[PDB]
């Protein structure tokens, strides 16, 4: 609104009208695809370069590098086109053609690892590349900075626009981010708020949202800040996705429909509860994989 | 932010921090890419529907109608999802795949007519279907309830948001909603603000933008609201619009590269103006198109 800096967060929080259950609870969906580049990952990215920024470790012209797997290589590269950096994303050779697309519009330079050698191999080499003076690691997974967006932003933000209402947070995990940061600011709050994970079945595939093992959880997450993880099929993820649009207007991605039917869960077990769900990002980059359709 | 009806509108005006003339103009950006459709026809898509409740006309439940050839039909499946209507979207053959695929998305159900029937076949064809008792056709090019939206809305907002300090309003027309909507508000204020309109250059195909012989100007049209009408290569459209997205991080449509190009004519014409450019879409639907290539 001075700039496109400030068009990132302050996101519309809005009611379901027709799919929650009628028990008296009401489900809120705090829209993260109003975000510039449409999706949540935008808050975190814009922390993690503003946060370099201030701490003297940057400045425009420099290189910027991250391994991404999703929509954090969008953001970045729009965040490095807006404040003036380079960017570099290396990612797995599954990512789709059109979400390189979408990051090569912004002006980054993407470079790809094999399937198998995956994320972590495409850390290692992100690393390889900050030692010859090639660029500087964001490292999403480890740096504070992600989930520090979140507890400055999106929980005080949710506690405003609820009025204080609010009792139970709902989040699609992935880095941790999002659910770390909000509940690090909902805890603050004399009021309890139930922070709810949301993670896939074993077996299912839902964009965005990773089934941790214990042992392997991001650097960044703490699991004393998530009072219940709730597992979602790929099914119930989908057909909900499918069903915010045709019954509420509202075009999301494959998660969101998955944090959408967590929240239905929550709503129907809590009756006269105040749910808030992270609605990721928006539906338009999933088009082409066809799970729009029935 | 009760509900989704009204995350429309309101959208940022963000300044150009690289690509203006450096005379002390100023180029300031409507962002309507953030209406939860995507682009600026969710304004006109939520006003001709609500005022057409409001004339008692329609209630959920009821068919609507229309023929579109580009963002109108997504943004009217949007509507017609969160208010509870069923939408019947009749198109040219040479509309996009994805594009059906975002309407259909929302639950609409899409009719073809050929290329050479076009958007005058469309329209006989929607007239006869609302004489068969099959729906009610809204009238995009001829409907009030269009530019009215941008009376009530866009305008009043770029007025509020410069401080009343806008010298100068450009638009890129289509339907001629904005332009007409948003003139009529500004020529009520003491102030006098240039109203500029931009058409292609004879030969040039911008999606979203029409070239109107001065015989087939569409029905909400009045000349005498425009000042000026500046012309638009298809190639500085376009090449405007990758320089958007590489140099601001604003990611934009085609027809947006266009109006900024012309806003970026009158910025450099007219020292210290304050120019106000309308920003019509996102760029996601274009990746698919190959006109982020260079
Ligand atoms: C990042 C992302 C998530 C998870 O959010 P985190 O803050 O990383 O846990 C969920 N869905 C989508 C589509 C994402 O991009
Ligand atoms: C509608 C539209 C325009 C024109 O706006 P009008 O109010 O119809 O004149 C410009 N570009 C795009 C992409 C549009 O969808």
């Amino acid at each position: 609104m001075s700039t496109l800096e400030q068009t990132i967060g302050n996101t519309p929080l809005v009611k379901l009208q027709r799919m929650g259950p009628d028990n008296g609870s009401e489900v809120w969906l705090k829209l993260e695809g109003n975000n510039p580049a449409g999706s949540v990952k935008d808050r975190a990215a814009l922390s993690m370069i503003v946060e370099a920024e201030k701490r003297g470790e940057i400045k425009p012209g420099d290189v910027l590098i991250e391994a991404t797997s999703g929509n954090t290589g969008i953001a970045l590269a729009m965040i490095a086109a807006l404040k003036g950096y380079r960017m570099k994303l290396l990612m797995p050779d599954n990512m789709s053609q059109e979400r390189r697309a979408a990051m090569r519009a912004y002006g980054a330079e993407l470079i790809l690892v094999t399937k198998e050698q995956g994320m972590e191999g495409a850390r290692d080499l992100a690393l390889e590349m900050a030692n010859r003076g090639e660029g500087k690691l964001l490292d999403q997974f480890n740096n504070p900075d992600n989930p520090y967006a979140h507890y400055t932003t999106t929980g005080p933000e949710i506690w405003q626009q609820t009025g204080g209402r609010i009792t139970h947070f709902v989040s699609s995990m992935g880095t941790t981010g999002t659910i770390t940061g909000v509940s690090r600011f909902m805890r603050e709050q004399s009021k309890p708020v139930t922070i709810v994970g949301l993670q896939p079945e074993e077996g299912s595939s839902i964009p965005g949202i990773r089934r941790w093992p214990t042992e392997y959880l991001p650097g960044i997450f703490n699991a004393s800040l998530v009072d219940e993880v709730l597992d979602i099929h790929q099914r119930d993820a989908e057909n909900t996705m499918r069903e915010l649009a045709v019954r509420e207007g509202i075009f999301c991605g494959v998660s969101s429909g998955g944090a959408v039917a967590g929240a239905l869960r929550v709503a129907a077990a809590n009756p006269d509860a105040v749910v808030v769900a992270i609605i990721c990002d928006r539906g338009d980059r999933y088009l082409s994989t066809g799970v729009f359709g029935e």
